[PDB]
């Protein structure tokens, strides 16, 4: 597949963000080590300010680099070509009850670590799961990778699972930007995705896979 | 997987469509055949009222039976469990230049025929590609499935292709309901679509091909 000679089989992960929720600031701050060809990332984090949070950390999930994603021998991959130069993102969120958020990060990389840097800022009833802190994680999702002006589109209709066993529909609406012209664009494609969060008062712990590919009939 | 006696192997279709788009009325009629188990089908239709049509037929080709899905055996399949009984279904089409149309469905089954009855209301801007006639076909999607209601959710951001290379995004949000509770409900999947429209004069082909799967970690 693409290769990279800064992304390497192994690599670390430094993660800062600033947010507010409802008004709520809040810091979280951490760290992580990642298999970027593998598609695999560990993470562990902890809420620096504002903690514990009053609301789901299923909400910043998704915020803590699709540089961390398998991709086939048959599509290029825009992520790793980022580097070096670096890149950002901007996600926007579209929850079934009208909650709207927005976050943004830019990822850079200094030897062999990926400088993380974000933000958020969300509004929300005071009836949503989120802001009661009651979702129980992200569903397995597939991802729809687009390109246009250069940079990559995904959109992803997320669910949150809820207590009783319902869910909550969240759409991600995201651009990937690379800050350098990227040479190998490629075609459209799918990125499934697996997320899990473990919250234990203000210390989270996160792992996520990623795979893009174009099943079932694969192109 | 799921298998039901009324659903066979290979099955005949009847389509008869009425519609308005802008203002334009028309009506197209047609038949296929399907292979349900396999998820395959191709239908031949004709525009009897209104044609040549004076936009894309991409708009309609996805209108003209989730029933025709290959499901695979850890995934229970809720539409082919719709018969007898049949079922019915809502499509909302939300295009990137706010391009706005609902279709509606009712498919039963005489015989070892599935009865198709649709309608479809459309308003568009006179710029967009599907009023212009001009959009490629649809790329091969990734439908979200979920259960709210004993009724199936389906979300897919789907993407019709343009001259020059570039894209046009649509959301299709869909619910499909069955005419009798369905007693093995499904947990939440994707399914993997193709569709495939070639339009001469007033005559139409179509294919589409449809898998369930929960690929790539499988649950």
């Amino acid at each position: 597949p693409t290769m990279v000679s800064v992304i390497k089989p192994e690599m670390k992960m430094r993660y800062y963000m600033d947010g507010s929720v409802n008004g709520h600031e809040f810091t979280v701050e951490g760290e992580g080590t990642g298999r970027p060809y593998e598609g695999k990332q560990k993470i562990t984090l902890d809420v620096t300010k504002g903690g514990p949070l009053p609301f789901a950390f299923d909400l910043l999930s998704t915020v803590f680099n699709r540089a961390l994603t398998k991709y086939p021998d048959d599509i290029p991959d825009y992520f790793k070509q980022c580097f070096p130069g670096g890149y950002s993102w901007e996600r926007k969120f579209e929850f079934e009850d009208g909650g709207l958020a927005i976050a943004k990060a830019e990822i850079s990389l200094k030897g062999n670590c990926f400088e993380h840097k974000s933000t958020i800022e969300g509004t929300f009833p005071d009836s949503s799961p989120i802001m009661q802190n009651k979702t129980l994680g992200w569903e397995p999702s597939t991802e729809k990778m687009t390109v246009r002006d250069g940079s990559m589109k995904g959109d992803d209709a997320s669910y949150l699972k809820l207590v009783g066993g319902g869910n909550h529909k969240c759409y991600f609406t995201t651009t990937y930007t690379a800050k350098k012209k990227i040479p190998n664009l490629p075609g459209s494609h799918f990125i499934g995705h697996r997320i899990s969060s473990v919250v234990e008062g203000t210390k989270i712990k996160v792992m996520e896979d990623a795979i893009a590919h174009l099943y079932p009939f694969n192109g």
